């Protein structure tokens, strides 16, 4: 028997983790680590977010005064079909459950 306690201790060492009890096949979950970035960089250079969201930004940093937003850590699964879900949230089941195994 595997907690979900026990597989986020497992995550938060680096591996990968899943449960015997979910539907899709051949999934997993990993955490993506935390880091902290420049403003600059933020809005002139992450290809990765929104236009309105880049201009928050600017607007509270001026791409100036050693200014860096820091972007927590987070979990995602890599789904059924291959893609990459970043943001991956536990059920209900998923929480109580006690069928969580290392991936690798
Ligand atoms: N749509 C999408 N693209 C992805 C994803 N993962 C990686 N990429 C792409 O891969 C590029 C390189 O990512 P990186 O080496 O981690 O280099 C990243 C990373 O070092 C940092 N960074 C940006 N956002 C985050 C974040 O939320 N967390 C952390 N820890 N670092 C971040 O800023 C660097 C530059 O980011 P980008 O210019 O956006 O450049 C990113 C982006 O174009 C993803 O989940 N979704
Ligand atoms: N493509 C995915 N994209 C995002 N997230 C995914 C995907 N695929 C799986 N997940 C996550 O794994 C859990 C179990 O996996 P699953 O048993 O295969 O889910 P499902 O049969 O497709 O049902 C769906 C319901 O499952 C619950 O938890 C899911 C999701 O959090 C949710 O509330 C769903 O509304």
């Amino acid at each position: 028997s595997m907690t979900f306690g026990q597989a986020l201790e497992s995550l938060k060492r680096g591996h990968l983790v899943a449960r015997k009890g979910w539907n899709g096949k051949g999934m997993f979950i990993f955490m993506r680590p935390e880091d902290s970035l420049p403003t600059n960089m933020i809005v002139n250079q992450v290809k990765s977010l929104p236009e309105s969201f880049k201009r928050w930004v600017a607007n509270n940093h001026g791409d100036s005064e050693t200014d860096r937003i820091k972007f927590t850590a987070y979990l995602c699964m890599k789904a059924a079909d291959g893609t990459i879900v970043n943001g991956w949230l536990a059920s209900q089941t998923d929480m109580l459950a006690n069928d969580w195994v290392i991936v690798e």
